[PDB]
This record gives structure tokens, sequence and C-alpha cells, in this order.
């Protein structure tokens, strides 16, 4: 695995992000975990592709162009902003708005969000 | 595993942070990965316990009260700030200063850092 990749065990639901990679395959419930490739699980561009807005002092990330549901069984678990050596993650819960603001100084950012049912998606500045 | 716990495979070096837990044991190189419990690997309080300074607009995290080495074979791989549903991580490389600033609005924070040789450490505001 590679730094910052997200892996999920399809059997039990564990999901991890790689902080230091280069080793063997991560395993869980006897099977290699699945690499959650961004946009890999064709869901709803309108509702899953993060929308990146530059605002005072940082960025407002909204998922998506159309608000994505935030229900008990279908919600955006987190929104992660990637920029110059940083990973800033806001974990969200059902009932929250599918948006996150991060105070960060950087003109180039990558935004990723993960939907419990729909998988991993990203967008770039 | 539990949300935000860090696991390392002692065999191959993979290190991951749990984003969604509650499943089976994470496995790598045929053995369950090791849970890197903060302050669990008694190293150097002076050099591993993060020092948390509140400054304009956020926090400056320094590892530690005495600067920790940042050499090719012994360095702080990242500094992570935990506060109200957020995980903000700055990944560091040899040659960098063992410090990180995060622009965040919150009076209660937890700072963790990971030293390649010394393991996982934290401190609270
Ligand atoms: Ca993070
Ligand atoms: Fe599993
Ligand atoms: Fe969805
Ligand atoms: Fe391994
Ligand atoms: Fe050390």
């Amino acid at each position: 695995p590679k730094h910052l990749e997200v892996y999920k065990c399809t059997h039990c639901g564990n999901i991890v992000e790689v902080l230091h990679g280069g080793g063997a395959e991560l395993v869980c419930c006897g099977e290699p975990m699945k690499h959650m490739v961004e946009g890999s699980t064709d869901g709803a561009m309108e509702k899953h592709v993060p929308v990146i807005e530059k605002v005072d002092g940082g960025y407002l990330i909204k998922v998506g162009s159309v608000p994505h549901p935030m229900e008990e069984k279908h919600w955006i678990e987190w929104i992660e902003l990637l920029a110059d050596g940083r990973s800033y993650t806001k974990f969200l819960k059902p009932g929250d708005a599918p948006e996150a603001f991060f105070a960060i100084d950087a003109s180039k950012v990558t935004a990723r969000e993960y939907c419990n049912l729909h998988g991993h998606w990203k967008a770039e500045n």
C-alpha cells in the first residue's frame, strides 16, 4: 500500500488510511482489504464529487453540487483535505451537514469524501 | 479496532490509522498488526511528548520540550492534532523541524506524534 490510500474490509467494515506504506498487503477477515480508489465506485457525481470553494482563511468543502444525504444508514463519514504534506479530516455523523471548512494556507488542494454506501471520491483545486 | 487508533505491522512497517472501526483484527504479514498505544513505548519524555503552544489562530506543536532528531533513520513521521471531530496531520521528513502549526478553532486539543524508532506519543491541552 501507498501513503494516504484508504482500504476497507468488505466483510466487517473496518476502514483505514495508510500513514506509512510500502509493506505487504493489508489483511482483514482473511482477505486482503479493498483499496478504495476515488471515483472507483461510480455513484452520483452530483452528490459525491466534493465541491471546493475558496473562502476567507481556507476552504469550504461541500458534498456534492447537490447536498448528499446524511441519514443513519447513508451519510458522508468524513471529508479530507490534502495539501502540502497535510491531511485534514473532519469526521461527520448522521444529522450533520455534508460540508466541512478547513483553515489552511495553500493554493493547491485535493478534497476527498467517503460515503458509507458509495465509496471514495475526490476533486482538485 | 477503534476510530483513530494507529496500528503498525512490525514485520514490514505498514502503519495505518483507523477511520471506521468495530470490525475484526487488522492483519498484515500473517500477524495481527500492533496497536501503537501512546506513551506505550517508553522512549524520551523530553523528546517525544508533544509540547502544545497556543498561538495566533491555532496551535504550534513542537516535539518535544527538547527538539527531537529529524535524521534519515530517526525522525518524527507526523504530528497529528485531534479536536472536535477533526484529525489534522502534518507529515514530516528528515531535515524538517519537528514542529507543525495548525490553524484551528478549539480550546481543547490532543496532540500526537509518531517517531519511527520510538513509537506513538500524545499530550493534551
Ligand atoms: Ca488526518
Ligand atoms: Fe475485516
Ligand atoms: Fe452516497
Ligand atoms: Fe506487514
Ligand atoms: Fe525518537
